[PDB]
């Protein structure tokens, strides 16, 4: 239990708690008990990190989606994430897609999920992260940075207008904005990521962040989809090199169903996630890293379950890395696991920390 084992919660508990309660509700009480602190490694200076004006003290971050309204950020930080990153988060409120809405497939490992951004909205979020605003300052000047994820609306009409609203009021409670454009769940957002409607989103988006205070004026990132083809990727490259931005994010969930899924699930409309996602998401980062020349910050995301998995990650360009999906079958000790067997590994093949590793396969 508090002990944290990772045998435990993989071999007993996750799969009891499973057994018992249907995915969104299981990803409910997951919520609350981070939220209170109800939770099961101490990182090293190899773990430690510097990108996007900020130190993180170990690159394993909890990917978006799991705390969607900033309701456990703490919790999280707590579980040994080296930073949180909440969302997406829309302007208004807004239900999302019916339930059933959220799918395991543990014969492969995966989850396939159509939320549809459900959100409380700006406003709920902007005075949750506000009565903590000055514990998450200290908290990102220890090397635990916040990031915030935002999306747009369902019914909204002007998309960049969506974007530009979320970074004005999330935009000076973060340490990095993320514009998704990647989710598969909502109609017509992924086409956003068209080089002449990505150039005029980000123009607009980047301006808006360029008019906060200096304190309070955030990194941002673009979330990409594994589902791009050679010439969205060519094309997303050059806007983010034309434009300046921070970073990006690689990848979201995939709408593709790789050929092998066992899981009777398996044919539900959805973003894929977890294992059978791994690969496509290493080989897109290793893609976008040398696109931009390695000057590009990237966060790789999708698959992560283990320390290899990792640092596969950082060897094809990845800065930092994210998981969800693992710590929905193997529990909070994953968190751990992965930090453990990243630093043997960075031990094992010469590296003298996850600095030093970021894009080696293209150095070989
Ligand atoms: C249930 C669920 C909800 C998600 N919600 C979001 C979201 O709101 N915004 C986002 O950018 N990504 C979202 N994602 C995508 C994850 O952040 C991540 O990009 C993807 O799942 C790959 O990582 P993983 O294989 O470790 O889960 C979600 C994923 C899952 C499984
Ligand atoms: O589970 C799923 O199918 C899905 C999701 C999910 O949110 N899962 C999930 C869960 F159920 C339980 C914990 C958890 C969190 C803290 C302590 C803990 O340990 C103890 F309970 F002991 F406190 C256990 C973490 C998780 F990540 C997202 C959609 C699919
Ligand atoms: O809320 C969602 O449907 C969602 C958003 C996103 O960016 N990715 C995903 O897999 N689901």
């Amino acid at each position: 239990m508090a002990t944290g084992d990772e045998r435990f919660y993989a071999e007993h508990l996750m799969p009891t708690l499973q057994g018992l309660l249907d995915p969104e509700s299981a990803h409910r009480l997951a919520v609350r008990f981070t939220s209170l602190g109800l939770l099961p490694f101490q990182d090293s200076d190899m773990l430690e990190v510097r990108v996007l004006g900020h130190k993180f003290r170990n690159p394993v971050g909890i990917a978006a989606g799991f705390d969607k309204h900033g309701e456990a950020v703490d919790g999280l930080y707590k579980m040994g994430f080296g930073f949180v990153e909440i969302g997406s988060v829309t302007p208004k409120p807004q239900e999302g897609n019916p339930r059933p809405r959220v799918f395991r497939l543990p014969e492969d490992q995966a989850v396939i999920n159509r939320y549809g951004f459900n959100s409380h909205g700006l406003s709920v979020v902007e005075h949750r992260l506000r009565a903590r605003q000055q514990k998450q300052a200290k908290l990102t000047e220890d090397g635990l940075p916040l990031g915030v994820n935002l999306g747009k609306n369902k019914t909204s009409v002007d998309a960049a207008e969506d974007y530009a609203e979320g970074v004005r009021v999330l935009g000076p409670l973060a340490d990095y904005l993320v514009v998704n454009v990647s989710s598969p769940n909502t109609a017509g957002l992924r086409s956003l990521q068209g080089k002449a409607e990505l150039r005029r989103l980000l123009t607009k988006v980047l301006q808006e962040r360029d008019g906060l205070r200096r304190v309070h004026r955030p990194a941002v990132l673009v979330k990409i989809a594994p589902d791009l083809t050679s010439q969205d990727k060519e094309d997303i490259a050059s806007v983010v090199k034309e434009l300046g931005i921070d970073g990006l994010i690689v990848t979201n969930t995939t709408v593709s169903r790789p050929a092998g899924l066992q899981g009777a699930l398996r044919s539900e409309t959805g973003g894929l996630s977890g294992k059978p996602l791994r690969d496509l998401s290493t080989q897109t980062i290793r893609e976008m890293y040398a696109l931009t020349q390695g000057r590009v910050p990237i966060i790789g995301v999708g698959g992560v379950s283990s320390g290899q998995d990792a640092l596969e990650k950082i060897r094809a360009g990845a800065s930092l890395v994210q998981l969800y999906t693992a710590l929905t079958f193997w529990g909070p000790p994953v968190v751990g696991k992965v930090k453990r067997e990243l630093e043997a590994l960075l031990k094992e093949q010469g590296f003298g920390g996850v600095t030093d590793a970021i894009g080696a396969d293209h150095r070989r």
